[PDB]
């Protein structure tokens, strides 16, 4: 029934709420700017960088390679938060071991770029738990590999916030993500896409309820997973050029 | 022969008097009034039973229900074992079909008793402290909603039978020697022990209820609509493990559970 | 009576053999040996305990173990034995079902190891309901803590054995034993002992007939109680080493 | 609160599960036959090992068993990464703090879970399929010899404790969360979480051994017994140094002992 969905939506904005501090709504505040009792330090080149670099990883290292490395850090922070969240959703902690350990391992970076689109504007990204701001033209000023790193995801950042989604449709979003029957190595899939129809059951009944005039979101939704996923081969593309190419290493495993 | 078969009837009931605290007979006071020591508080709705759990003085609630149901199966199964034990050459079987029988047994034995706590319009929980109604179960959120109204819709025709304890004590046993049960290595050996109790049930049926036509045959159709309960159960909690987070029941539960049809 | 004293010991009796049939009469037979139709097979170390193994618990764990757990198998087995035999003697029934089960509770393992004498030469015991013969030698060859179980057992049946009662005095000392009023949490003692003393009349009655040449068996058959009591105690207290000592469980409830 | 360290309990058993191939519950399944699938292959002697390495169808023996160690050593540093990323707040933490952690951590961890794969007899070895004796170990030459007799003392005592995966869970995160690792630049937060630690740890230990007297503090009194045995084990690294021809270790081992207590 209908209140069975809705109550499911509910469930999963509350654990939303709990696993993830930085709230696309807390985040929208900040990119526009509601009693600004706490304005955020805004890194636009070289030098602001520093400025905030012993304002609050280190230096000692190229530029670029500290970004792109801070890029992997925070995304291991990151994980852990997501897979909190993962067990909240009704049915998956049920599941096999195993095909949790994969469902995560496929589906966190899709989550991640999805959740980062919050934190973002046409021009620059919030970062430090909010506390900073940098500039996507600093970003894709840096030296050429790692100039073209982050672009991608401000593209999809400004087609993706377009669609005005708030977190608790995006709750749901994350959740049908996680749930999905086609990653590689699943044993067992039958059971992840049951659990996946009731998650797109509870997120096209939220949407066509909370944007009644957004003919067809959930449709198109649906289709910004495919943007998702050509986004994380992309950035998985250019881990390997740099994986070979580089004079640089010490990753977070 | 007769003599035989009546201090069977007699031992199985003493057994059950000494295994089930909770008797027909006793439930049936209660339900009834005809005691005058402590009428059960009623839980109808939320409110109740709120003021029902908090009137230990002198998650959510369908799946607070859901774990006291589990905690009490456990117990049930500590009870049913013991009765088990006491039928004349289980214990003689092989281990492993012994395991086998209360594994499948269990169940079948729980839904038949716990006929004996309800009527149309609710269920003795707490040791008969308190009274559940049917209609408050019904109206639990989707699947749990699902869980215990099949059960009453069985207790009100298997009640219209009017077995007493001493009937029901050896019905169990029944129950328990079937030599139908997966992976049962030495099946003769039970289906004679169960030929038997059979025997014994049939002769307790016609002198305790002379005038209940075909009683003995209608019992034994209700092992039809027993196996259905369980099998619909075992359903169920399919549903309960895609719908729900954190569940997994205690180990003698999750045992009983495992790999059951 | 005399007459009704007599009547009481051939009831109890007649009784016994109904509920016991590995009789002392058929086990002595057996560990001697008149007209061997059917000797049975000696265990008298780990490979003839194979070798009888798969000849009739299965293999799967410590020898040691299975062995102890067999002994645990085989007293529930007997337990139910005891409880048909507790019926027939008289007066059992109409006492309080709750102290019918209390005295049955305290007073089997008393029992076991009086009919286990029974079994039992100064090197080994009748098993599989007398189909084969366990040494002693074996028994006490096992595991440390499992080497010493057995080994009270045989030193009381030895003595105990050596007052040559038969089955018609075992029938009454086994009511005796059951009827015993200072078990813990009975309701009404008194009603058992008022049992016990008939039946320890017909004891004392059925010692002077039987063995007249014995002095004092009876006062020294009453005194054998304190024995089979110490011998529960160190089992129960053996089970304690065991219940915290080991990775092994699987225990007949 | 009770139902967050219950919480914290199920989680880190859960990452536990998913890091840890061979558990402890496998382990004793094996070392008891309990499993039947396939019994392990005893080294006892030389002869013994000859046909153990050379059971592959379906330098010297002292230092090849030393590098069998390295390897595996190498693999479990792997798995108790992968764990100590699981722990809530770990992550969080100062990057240099997490190496830090990890360094100093990874052998004790190491030596506690060895003791899962032993009985006073031997220890199971290749995952599982082998068992090797104590006392073979014992009598290896001189130096390799003292290197493994330590780790049975050790673990024949906590394996009396009879902790299962459930306890170890914690425990190892305890182990791991620890304030006075040499170098470490942020304390507090370390000790705050391992503060939340011990108290999940507590309420674990008492609610899964309730007659287990005094259990939280005995099991606090092994991590002495455990940094003995690593400040025991990098002494013998350095008698290695001195005896041995060319024996330099792999990368990952050699940073966690680079310039380690
Ligand atoms: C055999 C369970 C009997 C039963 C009960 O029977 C309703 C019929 C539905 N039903 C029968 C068996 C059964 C098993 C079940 O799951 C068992 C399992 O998962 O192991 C769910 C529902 C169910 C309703 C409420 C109870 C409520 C309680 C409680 O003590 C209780 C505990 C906490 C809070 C409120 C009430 C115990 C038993 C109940
Ligand atoms: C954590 C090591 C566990 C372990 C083992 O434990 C015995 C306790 C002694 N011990 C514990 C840790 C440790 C570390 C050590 O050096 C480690 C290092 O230098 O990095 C030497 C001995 C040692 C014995 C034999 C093994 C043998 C093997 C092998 O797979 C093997 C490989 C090649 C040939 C034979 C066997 C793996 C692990 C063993």
């Amino acid at each position: 029934e209908s209140a069975d969905l809705r109550a499911l939506a509910k469930h999963l904005y509350d654990s939303y709420i709990k696993s993830f501090p930085l709230t696309k709504a807390k985040a929208r505040a900040i990119l526009t700017g509601k009693t600004t009792d706490k304005s955020p330090f805004v890194i636009y080149d070289m030098n602001s960088l520093m400025m905030g670099e012993d304002k609050i990883q280190e230096q000692s290292k190229e530029v670029a390679i500290r970004i792109f490395q801070g890029c992997q850090f925070r995304s291991v922070e990151a994980v852990q938060e997501i897979t909190e969240y993962a067990k909240s959703i009704p049915g998956f902690v049920n599941l096999d071991l195993n095909d949790q350990v994969t469902l995560l391992k496929y589906g966190v970076h899709e989550i991640i770029y999805t959740m980062l689109a919050s934190l973002m504007n046409k021009d620059g990204v919030l970062i430090s738990e909010g506390q900073g701001f940098m500039t996507r033209e600093f970003l894709k000023s840096l030296r050429k590999p790692f100039g073209d790193f982050m672009e991608p995801k401000f593209e999809f950042a400004v087609k993706f916030n377009a669609l005005e989604l708030d977190d608790s449709d995006l709750a749901i979003f994350i959740a049908v993500i996680i749930l999905s029957g086609d990653r590689p190595g699943l044993l067992n899939v039958k059971p992840i896409e049951d659990i996946q129809d009731n998650l797109l059951q509870a997120l096209e009944l939220q949407l066509k309820l909370n944007h009644p005039e957004s003919s067809q979101l959930f449709a198109k939704l649906l289709q910004k997973m495919t943007d998702l996923r050509q986004i994380v081969t992309e950035h998985v593309q250019l881990l390997q050029v740099i994986k070979k190419t580089e004079t640089d290493m010490s990753l977070h495993p």
